C-alpha cells in the first residue's frame, strides 16, 4: 500500500496565525495564595462564515516592444454577457494617466468570446479564462471567509473586502456599514446563476450581489442574515491549572497551554448576560468530565466554579482543588480554632500556606522553564521548515510560509498515488553539468483528468513549478520519498523502486545494533582529470554556512 | 587529559538508514478494548556477514591536450602478476567506441611494476597503488557486507554486487543464483594469498574467488557455507506498551518506540516453526525481567503471552497487564454475576471498560503528540547537522551525510591527541584578505606513522581536505575545540591553548549568575579607512538568510 | 500596553561562555553501589570585581590619495590637557618604520581642542571624541572586569590587560606581579577627576592609575585592596542526584544538571580549611531545605553529609538517601543476621543491592539519553539563533554571537516603546527593485534625547546599522513585531498597526480548530510581462538550501 500524495500551494495570507513566544518566568517563587484546580479556557467565538465568492476581472496587456494592469469588469457585462450569454466582452476599459482608456483583444474588434475552464484543474475554483493590446477576461469562483463583526470579509486571494457580505437593500440586512460608494455596489433581485461549462441555468432563483473594486469585481450569493450564535466558545479543557496571586492580579499557568493569563482578581459576573447558560452548562460539564477522570479519588472541590476575564479576550473558568493529604492540615487547624467547609477557609493559615506556596512555585517555574525550552525550539523549527511544523500543528498536511513574523496557512490537495508518474531520467539535456536535484513527476488531480507537469518535493510533496536544480555532480546516489516507499536514483537515472522495508530504520532514540562498516571513498577517476565536482549529498549546516563563504570570495574577485 | 580525535570520512552509501516520520494521532480516543502490558518487539534477523573483499582495477588516462575510464583487471593477471609476482601489468585493455583498445604506462612499453601501499594510511585497506596514455593499477582490500538472502552483497564502496559470496563449483555451495555470466566469474582451488608489502605468501591454503565487473574486479576468501542461525532476533524490550483495537486491527503504541504497529487481531501460530523455542524462551525471559522490575508489585498477568505479526516485518510478543486497583472492579463485577480468573474476562463489562478506554486513550494520544514533537524536531536536526545526530543515535562518533531522503553511515577513525599538531598561523599568504576560517592541523594515523595535512573541524573532527575558507576580516577572535580543551586564536594567529576550566560553562538550562557586562564595540580604525569588512563570528540564521539576499542583488547588477 | 524594545550591540568577547556537549551514556548499567540523595554543587568563587576603567587613545589617519593606526596618549597629556584642561593635544606621536613619527590635525598646527561627548548616546560610556594627517583624540569610560587571581583584568573592549587593577606603589597593594615595564605605568596620589561635559572637578580626592599599552592608554580609580571573601560559592541546589561507583571513581548524575562528575572515592577533608564553616553551614542548610520539601515523608537520611572534589574545580556535597520501601529490605536482612543504623550498612547485602543497582541504572541512563537529546538539539539551536537561546538562558534579553566554538555575551539596552518611530515607506528610492526587507525605525535612547537612525529587527530587536535588504518583489505581504503588537506592511508600505489580539494564535501544540481555507494564488499580471520575481516570504530551509544552488550555477556560467 502507498500513502496519498499532497500538492501544497503557496498560501496568499488569507489565514494568519501568530505563534506564542517565550514568557518571562520568575527566578524565585514570589507568588501568593497558590492553588491547583481544573480550568477550561474559552476563545471568543469568531463565527467563521464561508461562501464561494466569484471574482471577475480583466487583464489588459500590450505587445509593444507595456503599462499592464488589472481592471474590474462592469456589472452589466457580468449580468448580460457572462451570465445571460456565458461570454466576456472583448473590449475593456482601464485607467491610464488619470484618464479612461480602451483596450482590445489582440488588436482586434469587439467580438463575443466564451469563458473556458482553467487548465490548473485545482479545487479552489474553475478559474474560467478566455485566453490561455491583449485583453483577457478571467472568472474565478474562489472561496471567502468572514469574521464575527461581519463588516468586512477576506477572499481566498487575501485581499480584504471592506463590504459586509450581508449588505444590500432587498431587506433589512447589514446596511449600517459600507466603505465603498453606492455606485460601486449593486444587488440584483431574483437573479439566476449558471455554470459556464454547461450553461444549464440555475435550478432556483438566487439573488446575486456585485461589488466593483479598484482592481477587480466580486459577486456572491446574498443570504438575508445568518442567525445568532453563542458569543463564547470552548478552546481547551486543561487537565491541571495553577493560579498565582501577585501584584494585585492572578497568574494562571498550565503544562498544556504554554501561555500565562492575567486577571483582575474579581470574578466576572457571567450571569449578567443570557450567554451564561450556553457557557455555564458547557463549562460546568467540562469540570465533571475532567474531575471524574482522575481528580475524583485524590482531590476535593473547593466551592463552586469561578469565572475571570483574561488579557487578550480569553475567558477562563476555574475550579480550585486541593490534594487529600493537604486537607488533613486544613481540617486539623480548623479543629484547633474550634476548641470540611473548605470554602472561604483556603489561605487562612499562613504557616500551612507557606510551604505549599513554595512547593507549587517550583512546579509553575518548572513548567515555565520547560515550556520556554520547547517554545524557543519550536519557533526556530517553524522558521526552518514551516511546512513540517504546520502539518504537525493542524493535525493534517497543510502548507505554510513565513510572512515576516506571522505564519500563513493554506490547504493542500490530496491525490492518490495511482495518478502520479515519475520521470525515469531526471537529468536535463538543455544544459550539461546542471539538472534537477529531485525527480520530475507528472500527475492528474483526479482519475482520467488532464496531465500536468511538476516536481517531486520532500515528504511526498508535489510542486507545480520545476525549479529545484543544482550543479549535478558525478557519482550521485540519493533516495526520494515516493508514496509508501522510496525511489532509488543513481547517477541521475531511475534505477528501481524499493519498499519501506528495504531500508534499515532507526526508530528508537539510540540504536547501536546497526551493521555499519568502514566506508571507502570510491572517488571516480573522471573528477581527477576533468576537474569537475563530486557528489556530497544535501549540504550540512556547516557546509551551507561554508558554501556561502566561497561565494563571498567570488564577488570580491569579480569586484576587484 | 585530552579526548581522542576523530577523522570522519564521507560515507559512500554502503549502509542506508531511513529515520521514522511523524505519524497521524487521533484527535479523540476512538479505540476499543484498551489494555496495558509488557511488549518485546523483534526485528528480522538480517544475518550480517562481513568479509574483506579485495578489489582490483586499472585506471587509464591520457595526457593529450581524454576519454578516461576504469576497467577491470583479468583473472590471469591477478593470479600471475599480482599474486605470484606482486606486480601489475603495465598494459591494460579498455573499451572505446564499442571496440577493445590497449593502453600503456606513460607512453612506455610493457614492464613489471610493483604495487606500493597507499599514502592515506587508512584502516579501510592498504589500497596498494603503483603510481601516486597513463595506466595505473590499484588494489584495495576494502570491506564488504551481505544480508540474510546472501544472493547479493555490498562492498564498502557501495556498489552492489549481484553475485553471492558463497557462489562457486568447488562444493555444493550457493550455486542456485548468479546474474553474471560464467566467464565473468572464476574460482581457484588451493589458492594462496599474500601481502604485497612483505610478499611472504599465505601460511595455509586459502581458496580465492574472482569476479570481473564492467568497472572493476573483486576477489575474496571463499568460505564453503555459513551455518544456519535464528530467523528472528530481539530489537527492544519495551517497558510499557498499550494495545488498541480499531478498524478490525490492533494498534500498538509505546513511549520509547515512536512508531505504531498494526496487526490482524489473530495470534500468529509461532509454534508451527522450530524457531518458537529460540524466540519463545528469549521472549518469555524478557517478560519476567521487565515484569519483575516494576510490574511485580502493581500489576497482575492477564493469561499467557501472545504473539502477533506487524506491518513491515516486525514480530511483537505481548503480555496484557492490568493495574491492581483496576482488578478490584473486575472481581467486584465477577462476584455480582456469580450470585481471579482474569483470563477471558477482560472487556466483558462495557461500563467498567468505558472509562479505561478513554483514560488510556489520552495516554496514547499524549505519547503520539509528544512523539511527533520530537520526531518533527529530530528530523530537522538531522538535516541541519547529521554528524551530531548520527553520533548521538549510534552511541559513538560516526559520520553521516544526507543522501536525499535517506541517511548514510560510515565509521570514523579515532586518533590520540598526541599525534596531531596545529599550525600556529592559520592565515594563508597565497591570497590576502582571504584565509582558512578554522585552524590547520597535521597528524599521523598512528605513532611514528606518516604525516598528513588536514583541517580542524567542529567537535574535534578532522577533515582530510582543507577547504573551510572565508573572507578573513580584521579584529577576529574565535575559539576552536582541540582535544580536552580549546585553542584561542586572535587576528588569525595562534595565541595560546586554554583548558576547559578557563571558560565559563552554562550547564543548567537557566543560569543568571553570569558576570556579563556591557560590551563596547571597539571597531578598528582600519575598517573606516580601508573600507574592509569587520569580524562577526559565525553567521546567525537571520544573518545567513540575509547574506544570500545581498548575493541575489549582486547577480542582478551583473546581469543588468 | 506595549513591551519595551531592546537594542542588542555586537559582543566583543569580554565574557566567554562554553556550552555543555553530549556525554557518553552506558549502553547497559555497569555501575556499582547505586544510591540516591540530595546534592548541592558549588562553583569556584571567581570574585568578579568591576570598575569603570577609562580608556584614552589617539586615532591617526592620512588623507593622501594611508598607514593608519591607534597610538596611546602619554600620561602628562591626560593629567595636564584632558584632566586639568578638558582638551586633547592636536599633535600625536605614532611609530612608523620602527621610528617615532609626528602627526597633526587636518594638516594644522598644535592647538587645544576640547573633547565632545559621543553621538551614540549609549550606556557603555560617554565616549568623548573631538572629531566626529588627521589625528583624533577619543576618551571612553568603558567598563572592566577582573577575576579571582586579580593579576589580570579584561576591559569591555575584550582586550586583556596584563596589569593588576590594585597594582601601585602608594601602599602595600598587589605589587607582586606586573608584565609591563615600570615606565609603562604611573600612579598619581591625590589625583582629582572630572567630567569633560561639565568640568566641575571631583568632589573628593580620587587617586588615579595610568597604564600605556602598545595601542591605547587606560586609567581607573585605584582602590587600595578589596577585602577577602568565601573561596567557594553555591551553584545549584539539585533536587535529586544519583551516585555511581565504577572504575575506582564515583559518577554523579542528575536530571537538572546535564553533566556528569567524577571523584576519587575519598571524602575531601573540607574541615582542614577555615572556609568549612562558610560552606558547611551553607551546604547543610540546603540539605534541610530540599529534604524538608519532599524527601521528609518518603526518605531517610543515610548518615551525615559527604564532600567530594570533582573534575573541573566543582565541589559537591552529597547526602545519601534511600526510599522508605527500600528500608524494609535492609532492616529485614539486618534482623536476620542479628539472630535503623543505616550508616555503614548500605551495600552490605549484595542480593538486595543487585536489583537497585539495575533499577537506578535505567534512571541514570534515561536521564543521560534524554539529556543528550536536548543537548544535541540545544547546541544546534544556539548556532542557528544564538540571540534567542542567549535570552532564554540568562533570564533576560541578552546579545550573543558565535565566536567559533565559544559563546559571547553582552548586555542589551532597553528602551521604551514611546521613543521609537517606524518609517511609513520602507522602500528605498536609491535603487529600484531592491529595498530593505524589514521596516526602518528612528529612536532615542531616552526621553528628549538625540534621534538616531536604525532598522527594526526580529523579536523587537533594534539594529544600529540598516543593512537587511533583498530584491524587493511584487505583491509583498508581511508582518513585523512592534512593541506589544504587530505592524502590517503590504507592497512595502505601512498600512496600519494591529494589536496582538487581531491575529489568530496557536498556543497549544495541536490546534485543529483553525478556520483555514483553500488559498488561491493571485499572481499579479505584472510578473508575467515584466519577468520580475514574486514574493515568497522568508526562505524555507529547503528554499535557502536551494537558492544557493542557483547561485552555484551562476558562477559556473560566469567562469565559463
Ligand atoms: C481591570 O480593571 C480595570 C479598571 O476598571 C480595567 O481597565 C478599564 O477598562 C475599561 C473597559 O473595560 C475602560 O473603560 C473605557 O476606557 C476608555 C476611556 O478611558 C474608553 O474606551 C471608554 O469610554 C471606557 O471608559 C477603563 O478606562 C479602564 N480603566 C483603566 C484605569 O485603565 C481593566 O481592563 C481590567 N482588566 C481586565 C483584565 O479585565
Ligand atoms: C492479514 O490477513 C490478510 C488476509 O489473509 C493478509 O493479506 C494476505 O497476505 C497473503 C500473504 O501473507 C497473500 O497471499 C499471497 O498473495 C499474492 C496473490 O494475491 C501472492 O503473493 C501469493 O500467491 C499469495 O496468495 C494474500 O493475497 C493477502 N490477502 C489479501 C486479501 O490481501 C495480510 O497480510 C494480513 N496482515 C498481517 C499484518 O499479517
Ligand atoms: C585523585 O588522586 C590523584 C592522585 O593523588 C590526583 O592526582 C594528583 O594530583 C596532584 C595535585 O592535586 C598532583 O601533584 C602535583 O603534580 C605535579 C607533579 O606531578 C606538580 O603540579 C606538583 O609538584 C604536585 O606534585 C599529583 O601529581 C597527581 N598524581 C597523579 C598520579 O596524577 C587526582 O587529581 C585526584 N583526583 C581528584 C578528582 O581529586
Ligand atoms: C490570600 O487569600 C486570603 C483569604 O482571602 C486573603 O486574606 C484576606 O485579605 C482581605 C483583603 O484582601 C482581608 O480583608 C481579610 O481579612 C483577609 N483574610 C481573610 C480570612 O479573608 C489574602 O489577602 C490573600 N492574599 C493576597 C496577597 O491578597
Ligand atoms: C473486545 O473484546 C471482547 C471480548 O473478547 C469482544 O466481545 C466478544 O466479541 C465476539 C466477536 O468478536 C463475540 O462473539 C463475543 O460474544 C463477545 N463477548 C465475549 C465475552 O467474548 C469485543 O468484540 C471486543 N471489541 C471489539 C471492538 O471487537
Ligand atoms: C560498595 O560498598 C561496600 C561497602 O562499603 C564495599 O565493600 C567493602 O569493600 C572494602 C574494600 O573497598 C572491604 O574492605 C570491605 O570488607 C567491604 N565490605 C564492607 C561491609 O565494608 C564495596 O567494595 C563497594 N563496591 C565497590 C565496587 O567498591
Ligand atoms: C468519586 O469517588 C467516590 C468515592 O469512591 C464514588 O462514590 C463516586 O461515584 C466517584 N464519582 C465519579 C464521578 O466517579
Ligand atoms: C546487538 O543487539 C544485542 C541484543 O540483541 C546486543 O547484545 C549486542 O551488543 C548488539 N550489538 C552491538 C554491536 O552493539
Ligand atoms: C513479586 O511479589 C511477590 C509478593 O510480594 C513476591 O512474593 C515475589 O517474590 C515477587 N516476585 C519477584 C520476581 O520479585
Ligand atoms: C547569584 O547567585 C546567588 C545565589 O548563589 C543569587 O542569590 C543571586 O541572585 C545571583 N546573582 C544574580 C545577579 O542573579
Ligand atoms: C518530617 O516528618 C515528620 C513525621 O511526620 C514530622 O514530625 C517532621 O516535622 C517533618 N519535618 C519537616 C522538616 O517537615
Ligand atoms: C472545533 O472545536 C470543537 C470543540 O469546541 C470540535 O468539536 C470541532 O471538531 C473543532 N472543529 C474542527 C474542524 O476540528
Amino acid at each position: 500500500t502507498d500513502a496519498n500524495f499532497y500538492v501544497c500551494p503557496p498560501p496568499t495570507g488569507a489565514t494568519v496565525v501568530q505563534f506564542e513566544q517565550p514568557r518571562r518566568c520568575p527566578t524565585r517563587p514570589e507568588g501568593q495564595n497558590y492553588t491547583e484546580g481544573i480550568a477550561v479556557v474559552f476563545k471568543e467565538n469568531i463565527a467563521p462564515y464561508k461562501f464561494k465568492a466569484t471574482m471577475y476581472y480583466k487583464d489588459v496587456t500590450v505587445s509593444q516592444v507595456i503599462f499592464e494592469d488589472r481592471a474590474p469588469v462592469p456589472f452589466e457585462e457580468v449580468i448580460d454577457k457572462i451570465n445571460a450569454k456565458g461570454v466576456c466582452r472583448s473590449t475593456a476599459k482601464y485607467v491610464r494617466n488619470n484618464l479612461e482608456t480602451t483596450a482590445f483583444h489582440r488588436d482586434d474588434h469587439e467580438t463575443d468570446m466564451e469563458l473556458k475552464p482553467a487548465n490548473a484543474a485545482t479545487r479552489t475554483s474553475r478559474g474560467w479564462h478566455t485566453t490561455d493590446t491583449t485583453v483577457n477576461c478571467i472568472v474565478e469562483e474562489v472561496d471567502a471567509r468572514s469574521v464575527y463583526p461581519y463588516d468586512e470579509f477576506v477572499l481566498a486571494t487575501g485581499d480584504f473586502v471592506y463590504m459586509s457580505p450581508f449588505y444590500g437593500y432587498r431587506e433589512g440586512s447589514h446596511t449600517e456599514h459600507t466603505s465603498y460608494a453606492a455606485d460601486r455596489f449593486k444587488q440584483v433581485d431574483g437573479f439566476y446563476a449558471r455554470d459556464l461549462t454547461t450553461k444549464a441555468r440555475a435550478t432556483a432563483p438566487t439573488t446575486r450581489n456585485l461589488l466593483t473594486t479598484p482592481k477587480f469585481t466580486v459577486a456572491w450569493d446574498w443570504v438575508p442574515k445568518r442567525p445568532s450564535v453563542c458569543t463564547m466558545t470552548k478552546w481547551q479543557e486543561v487537565d491541571e491549572m495553577l493560579r498565582s496571586e501577585y501584584g494585585g492580579s492572578f497568574r494562571f499557568s498550565s503544562d498544556a497551554i504554554s501561555t500565562t493569563f492575567t486577571t483582575n482578581l474579581t470574578e466576572y459576573p457571567l450571569s449578567r448576560v443570557d450567554l451564561g447558560d450556553c457557557i455555564g452548562k458547557d463549562a460546568r460539564d467540562a469540570m465533571d468530565r475532567i474531575f471524574a477522570r482522575r481528580y475524583n479519588a485524590t482531590h476535593i472541590k473547593v466551592g463552586q466554579p469561578q469565572y475571570y476575564l483574561a488579557n487578550g479576550g480569553f475567558l477562563i473558568a476555574y475550579q480550585p482543588l486541593l490534594s487529600n493529604t493537604l486537607a488533613e492540615l486544613y481540617v486539623r487547624e480548623h479543629l484547633r480554632e474550634q476548641s470540611i467547609e473548605f470554602a472561604r477557609l483556603q489561605f487562612t493559615y499562613n504557616h500551612i500556606q507557606r510551604p505549599v506556596n513554595d512547593m507549587l512555585g517550583r512546579v509553575a517555574i518548572a513548567w515555565c522553564e520547560e515550556q520556554n525550552h520547547e517554545l524557543t525550539l519550536w519557533n526556530e523549527a517553524r522558521k526552518l521548515n514551516p511546512n513540517a511544523i504546520a502539518s504537525v500543528t493542524v493535525g493534517r498536511r497543510v502548507s505554510a510560509r513565513m510572512l515576516g513574523d506571522v505564519m500563513a496557512v493554506s490547504t493542500c490537495v490530496p491525490v492518490a498515488a495511482d495518478n502520479v508518474i515519475v520521470q525515469n531520467s531526471m537529468r536535463i539535456s538543455s544544459r550539461p553539468g546542471a539538472c534537477y536535484s529531485r525527480p520530475l513527476v507528472s500527475f492528474r488531480y483526479e482519475d482520467q483528468g488532464p496531465l500536468v507537469e511538476g516536481q517531486l518535493g520532500e515528504n511526498n510533496e508535489l510542486r507545480l513549478t520545476r525549479d529545484a536544480i543544482e550543479p549535478c555532480t558525478v557519482g550521485h546516489r540519493r533516495y526520494f520519498t515516493f508514496g509508501g516507499g522510496y525511489v532509488y536514483f543513481e547517477e541521475y537515472a531511475y534505477s528501481h523502486q524499493l519498499s519501506r522495508a528495504d531500508i534499515t530504520t532507526v526508530s528508537t532514540f539510540i540504536d547501536l545494533n546497526i551493521t555499519m562498516l568502514e566506508d571507502h571513498e570510491f572517488v571516480p577517476l573522471e573528477v581527477y582529470t576533468r576537474h569537475e565536482i563530486k557528489d556530497s549529498g544535501l549540504l550540512d549546516y556547516t557546509e551551507v554556512q561554508r558554501r556561502n563563504q566561497l561565494h563571498d570570495l567570488r564577488f570580491a574577485d569579480i569586484d576587484t
